[PDB]
């Protein structure tokens, strides 16, 4: 089983379980920004909440305007909550995944390095095999997916069966580790959904006062 195509499969698989340390190192990233960037919309609630507060010292005719910043600042508040929530789970789910990963990764290059070294695999073969040695630094769910279809495309069903059973571990915390990306994501832009509301609150209220 060192096919072209054979190889090709493993190379991927290879490639893309080095490339878990990498990719879970931007998502940690990505989602501790997005908490950063959702309490700085919190913080622009409690200014908006603060402005309204003054117009209304003045006028009160922007009773209602203090009461939408008000609830604005609320649901930022529990927005930027949810945000570091699902910080917490990402970084949960990527100190998980790449330990599994990393214990995936001796089996396929160990296969590769059987191809490499031997001198009865197809050239094309070969020189994939030995050359397979770039993380992929985008790997994702989709990609070890792919990874898992190709290896039962081309391996025999043993193979194939040993690959997937094997694999849905890593593969279901690699997806709780994107979605709770997308968790902290879809809270800071509900974060910056209410700065917004409780900005044009104060907006209104200066207005009005002035």
């Amino acid at each position: 089983q060192n096919t072209v195509s054979h190889v090709s499969a493993a190379c991927l698989f290879s490639e893309a379980l080095h490339g878990i340390p990498f990719g879970v190192k931007v998502l940690k990233a990505l989602a501790a920004a997005n908490v950063s960037d959702a309490s700085k919309a919190r913080e622009g609630c409690q200014d908006a909440v603060r402005r309204a507060e003054d117009a209304f010292s003045s006028t009160p005719k922007v009773e209602e305007a203090v009461g939408r910043a008000r609830a604005a600042l609320k649901e930022a508040e529990s927005a930027e909550n949810a945000a570091k929530t699902a910080l917490s789970d990402v970084e949960q789910y990527a100190a998980n995944a790449p330990l599994l990963a990393a214990g995936k990764t001796a089996p396929i290059d160990d296969y590769l390095k059987s191809v490499a070294e031997d001198n009865s695999a197809a050239s094309t073969a070969r020189r994939i095999a030995r050359g397979c040695s770039l993380p992929n630094r985008g790997v994702n769910s989709w990609v070890l997916k792919k990874a898992v279809e190709f290896g039962c495309e081309f391996f025999t069903g043993d193979i194939c069966k040993i690959l997937t059973d094997g694999m849905a571990d890593l593969r279901a915390e690699y997806d709780q580790l994107e979605a709770a990306v997308r968790r902290a994501s879809e809270a800071r832009v509900a974060a910056r959904a209410a700065e917004s509301n409780a900005r044009k609150a104060a907006e209104e209220a200066e207005r009005t006062a002035a």
